């Protein structure tokens, strides 16, 4: 979920 959501940042 952390990089799912870092990425889409
Ligand atoms: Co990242």
């Amino acid at each position: 979920l952390a990089e799912a959501l870092h990425m889409a940042l």
